[PDB]
């Protein structure tokens, strides 16, 4: 009584843009009911509806046709070839260097004002500027700070690659906050223990940068929250508000990995 | 023949050589560009209507043929982000006043070339209505993106100045309760602003209704709330001033 699947078909064309599918039915049998599974996430009622893919990847769309006696579902796999910039967030491409391959950002050692204090954004002597205290080129060279690498590509989603050689850098409040042990380097506070997980996500959304996994941008300050000050091929400048320290903002500036 | 094709971005259009005779081709984009190519592509970021010509040569010589083009909206990926932010957005204007009802919102210390600088207007700071007795507050600023980086600059026909400033204006100057000068200044109907990284620069001698002999202005605050500008005096060597505008 169910439909029959040799009777079930469909067709998934590209239209004017490759990453947007438009999903037609095409079973030889009428009085159907149709729904889909775009496999984005997405799920979908009628006979012809529009699928669309930002990310490149191979995806299974599954069309389940209705009828007096019951539900049969078929399924195709399609593979979307490029990333579409038209659909993904246009700071992202930057921090990727691109729609393709990756880019790896280093702290900006050479130049002063790489890693900076001053009142945060909620504190009432907010400035917008590390006015308490700015690092001089290679001022933090003997702790772990610049050994924490951050890596963004848009492989399949808003993805990121966070490498150091076991270590974070903090202070004492942010010490407290984290398992690892910790130590005294030469630049003084704290580098503790800290392994980033193999994978990691972002977001971006208007000058705010998320990482997931309470990751951080090798300061550990008890966000994983940006503010994007400035951010272009050469630079991205950062500020964060500390969550371990009430008031204090921390700027970063990082520049592409040679 | 040509067509005038708009793209994937409206802003951004193909120029074609659909000629019927097979020519070398130029083109006048009307935005500032010329071309030679079959196939040219011309960028458009304001909204505007543009006169397009194509020049056809041969060895007879050349024959010139145009289109208008509408442009509808301006494109926020081809504006300086900070203008977007001046005009509070691509349409309408957006109008910046003194932040007099606060403390700091005008003031004077060692300038960015001084040797004594600290980036503060630590010589003198102006309490919140401090210079109500004047024109200074009297200056207003619109920025608007209509057609390109517009600023319209209103006042009640003077500045304000102290006497090194006056000095160089021609306007009959008074005193004023507030001490220092007003100076009969009435500004030009339309102004141009180009913003390149934090560096500021107004069209036709324009200033921010204090007059320090300077157009250009260092951007140290810029957000929907608040404008907030250092400048260097060109006729006092060494001074500073500092500037605050809130929206009116
Ligand atoms: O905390 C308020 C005070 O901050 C002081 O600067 C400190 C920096 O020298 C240091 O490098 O970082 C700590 C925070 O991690 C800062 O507190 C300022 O010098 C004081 O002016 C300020 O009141
Ligand atoms: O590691 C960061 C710390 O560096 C010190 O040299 C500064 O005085 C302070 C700052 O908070
Ligand atoms: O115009 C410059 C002068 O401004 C005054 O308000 C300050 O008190 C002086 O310190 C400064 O020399
Ligand atoms: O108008 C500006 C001037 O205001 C005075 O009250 C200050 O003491 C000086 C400053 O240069
Ligand atoms: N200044 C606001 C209130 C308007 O205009």
């Amino acid at each position: 009584v169910k439909p029959q699947e040799s009777q079930l078909s469909f067709t998934a064309t590209p239209g004017s843009n490759p990453n947007v599918v438009t999903l037609k039915n095409t079973s030889s049998l009428k009085g159907l009911v149709v729904t889909w599974d775009l496999g984005n996430g997405v799920t979908a009622k009628g006979e012809e509806v529009v699928a669309s893919y930002p990310f490149a990847n191979t995806y299974t769309i599954a069309m389940t046709a209705y009828n007096t006696g019951g539900s049969t579902t078929i399924t195709q796999t399609i593979t979307i070839a490029n990333n579409d910039e038209s659909q993904i967030e246009p700071k992202a491409i930057i921090l990727a260097g691109g729609l393709t391959g990756s880019k790896t950002w280093v702290f900006d050692r050479a130049h002063d004002g790489h890693f900076g204090v001053g009142p945060g954004a909620g504190n009432p002597d907010y400035n917008g500027t590390p006015s308490w205290w700015s690092c001089p080129a290679e001022g933090k060279a003997e702790c772990a700070l610049y050994e924490n690498e951050f890596s963004f590509h848009l492989d399949g989603g808003y993805n990121m690659t966070w490498v150091n050689k076991g270590k974070i850098y903090t202070n004492g409040a942010g010490k407290d906050k984290l398992p690892g042990v910790a130590t005294v380097p030469g630049a003084g506070d704290f580098d503790v223990e800290y392994i980033p997980k193999e994978a990691y996500t972002f977001t971006v959304d208007g000058d705010k940068l998320k990482l997931s996994d309470d990751a951080f941008f090798g300061h550990f300050a008890g966000t994983s929250t940006y503010t994007i000050k400035t951010l272009n091929e050469n630079e991205l400048y950062l500020e964060c508000s500390s969550a371990v320290e009430s008031g204090n903002g921390w700027w970063y500036r990082f520049v592409p990995k040679k």
